């Protein structure tokens, strides 16, 4: 009946399926694919009325840290307590989608690779991650914005974890 709205990338929908038997890419499922704004909202809306985590990542690029996009890269981490699963973490969830599918960062929106949100009985976690840990202009630019959209109290920062240091782990690059 109408024409459909195309986003300025094409998006995959992962997610991660906790199976202890298995090595950890062996968990991993490309669910669906997407292009336009009508079709990001019909799964987006599927999704809500249905550590069992997901990951929205541009089109070729795999949820982690081995692909050639994001092995140089790293995250910005938004760490919620227990507390925050029921008051915030739909609201910061779709708000994160929306800076990713609407390019919110602007020419900076080019470093974006994804976001990855951990679902955790411990606490939740959500995650943008970018291409470039040394590219600081970009990176900086990213967390400011994001910060100020999900409407983070000033004082308290988030982190930004290089990728190399995450998978090498026994800290925070930037921070905002
Ligand atoms: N090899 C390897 N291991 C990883 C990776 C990774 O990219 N590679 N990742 C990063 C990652 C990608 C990703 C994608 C989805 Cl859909 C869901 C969750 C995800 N987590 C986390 N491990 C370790 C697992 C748990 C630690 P923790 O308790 O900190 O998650």
């Amino acid at each position: 009946h109408y024409i459909k709205h195309p986003l300025q990338n094409r998006w995959a929908l992962w997610f991660f399926k906790n199976d202890k038997s298995k090595t950890w890419q062996a968990n991993l499922r490309l669910i669906s694919k997407f292009d336009t704004v009508e079709d990001f909202w019909a799964l987006y809306n599927h999704i809500q009325l249905s550590g069992c985590d997901y990951s929205l990542f541009k089109d070729g690029i795999e949820p982690m840290w081995e692909d050639e996009k994001n092995k140089r890269g790293g995250r910005w981490l938004i760490t919620l307590n227990k507390q925050q699963r029921r008051s915030d973490l739909d609201r910061f969830w779709l708000e994160t989608l929306l800076c990713l599918i609407g390019e919110s960062f602007d020419d900076y929106s080019d470093d974006v690779c994804g976001a990855v949100v951990n679902v955790r009985a411990k606490g939740d976690k959500i995650a943008i991650w970018t291409t470039e840990c040394e590219n600081r202009e970009a990176v900086t630019h990213i967390g400011r914005v994001y910060k100020e959209r999900l409407g983070l109290p000033p004082k308290i920062v988030i982190g930004y974890q290089s990728h190399a240091d995450t998978a090498t782990k026994s800290k925070n690059r930037f921070v905002v």
